[PDB]
């Protein structure tokens, strides 16, 4: 069952350039696994699109606007000579080469072209219901095409309105590229996200301060202002910045930390700096909220914390000693990896292609 | 051979709310043309539209704004749910029933599916170059599939980029709409436009005053400021308002003229007056301008004058009585009608069918 794939990427940036996100690397990945199983793959992508993985063909065109701007909305938006336009055009001319063509954008025009080629197209859902257009066209595409649209985690279907029929096929990331740290140099503290006023950034560095752990934070001050206001209000934690970094920079200095604290305000979704932290042997202590409630296993590889409590996050902080480091590698390796990923997307695909047929 | 045809209607409004504009009647004309041919049409079209012509399907959906609104855009905007996008997938799921996709609509999805069809789509582009996302896949569209594309004038194609490669088909409409008059009862002269400034109705007005003929105005008087200046720059001249009316009640007042006077100060590309004043027997009277250069034959069907002398069009209404009322019909007949706008589209399907085979 040698397959012959074409993968679509998302006009947002290009690959390399790190604009369309957490996608560029779940497309790859999804290359290096199916690729490892015997498969061909061609990546189509914007111009100055790099990638060492596998064939890239690029594409011009004008850059999309990001779906994560227009939440809720009920408008489909694509400039004049939009580069999603050619590259489907691009796929409508070449899908004779191929047995099934896998999408990664999020937007209208892949989803309503599907019933348009004469073969079976893939799409990965890469964010959870942001607009009802997707919703809508998730929900026409599912009921014309079964089995058709995949996503990472059940908390995404919940915002689906026919998440019973979306797939699930959880995530894969490349393990030889985490170093895994048997043990840190010194105890400390680890947050990854977005920081903005509304990402609960606040309680860990207040269980940074109790347990006097330093809090090592990763990401994108987006408001130097508010950046000096979290080192003031909790002025006893040594709050460090390690800046916003690259999957190779991140993993890097994430071996180092007792744990990473994962303090959601709302329902989040910028996890993988679970699964990456499995990687790298460090247990998660997270509040109980959306996707993180399935990969961390309670007094296993982790915690789970009640919402909202600090004093929580303080206990389990506490009890860190209790958490097998080698545990958290190991489920990464059972789970979340390119072998086991690689294994379902194939099986998946084998499902589409024989029946299409 | 006898064709079956699926017509995509415009999904600005519906059919019968004229939101579409002339689309709308040109899209009828043009199923009755090809039926009395003897074609098969079904026409798809948003919920409420209306047709006393043939098969219709109608299909839900959220309206789309009217391109004329959007002027220059670069970005193209559908709804959810769109009348447009569900339209078209009706027309995939049904495609293989027909020979021949026929397009109405002035908008970049049913340009950009037409190469995701297995049958031969063909355009009709009711307007000029309104925005350069638009005229962009004209030029797309027509490299790709040649004589994809038609257009009603010259003048119009001129707007393209790529209007070289546009199929000109003209127009038609239906001659038993029209009540010919030989002979009006009272000279007179005719205007027909928009009652603005810049509109040319004040070449008109000296025309009128100086010939002794009195003027009827049809159009909207928006600004009334703008209608009694008129009477107040040209006293001696009888002029008349004869209001916005419809296509029907416009024609049943138009034939008892003299002449129509047009006056365009800029390039005109549909001159859609002449043709509706030739149905009536009334002569054309025209500056030199885009389309009406090809519609008034000078000194048969009327006069073409250059453009802003009104001395010339003061010259020309001296003249009408050379022009055959009977000319005007005739040329209606001849060309601008169901009959022959109908062999013309005819002709075209067929060039279209025998090459997407081939």
């Amino acid at each position: 069952k040698k397959y012959r794939l074409l993968f679509l990427s998302t006009p947002v940036g290009a690959l390399g350039s790190g604009i369309g996100g957490g996608v560029e690397l779940t497309l790859q990945n999804a290359a290096k696994a199916l690729m490892a199983k015997g498969h061909e793959v061609e990546i189509v992508a914007p111009e100055g699109s790099v990638t060492n993985v596998t064939k890239l063909t690029p594409i011009a065109g004008n850059s999309q606007v990001s779906a994560q701007t227009q939440v809720g909305t009920d408008m489909v938006v694509l400039p004049q000579d939009s580069v999603l336009e050619n590259m489907w055009s691009y796929a409508r001319e070449v899908q004779d080469q191929f047995d099934l063509l896998f999408n990664f954008a999020y937007d209208w025009l892949p989803l309503y072209l599907t019933p348009f080629f004469h073969r079976p197209i893939a799409h990965w859902i890469s964010m959870s219901s942001l607009s009802p257009v997707i919703d809508a066209m998730v929900s026409k595409t599912v009921k014309l095409c079964p089995q058709a649209i995949a996503v990472n985690t059940r908390a995404c279907a919940d915002t689906f309105s026919d998440g019973d029929r979306l797939m699930i096929m959880g995530k894969g990331i490349d393990v030889t590229q985490y170093n895994f740290v048997a043990k840190p140099e010194k105890p400390s503290l680890a947050w990854v996200g977005r920081i903005s006023p509304e990402k609960g950034l606040e309680d860990a560095a207040e269980t940074a301060q109790a347990t006097g752990l330093p809090l090592r934070v990763f990401g994108l001050i987006q408001d130097q202002a508010y950046w000096q206001q979290i080192q003031n209000d909790f002025p006893k934690a040594e709050i460090h910045y390690e800046g916003f970094l690259s999957t190779h920079e991140l993993q890097q200095k994430l071996g180092q930390s007792s744990a990473l604290l994962m303090t959601p305000r709302w329902i989040e979704a910028f996890g993988n700096a679970a699964i990456e932290a499995f990687a790298c042997g460090v247990p998660v202590i997270s509040y109980r909220s959306g996707g993180l409630t399935e990969i961390v296993r309670h007094g296993k590889t982790g915690f789970l914390v009640d919402m909202g409590s600090v004093a929580g996050l303080i206990e389990a902080v506490s009890k860190l000693e209790t958490i097998d480091r080698l545990a958290c590698r190991q489920q990464l390796e059972e789970e979340y990896s390119l072998e086991v990923w690689g294994d379902r997307l194939e099986k998946w695909f084998e499902q589409l292609i024989t029946s299409y047929t």
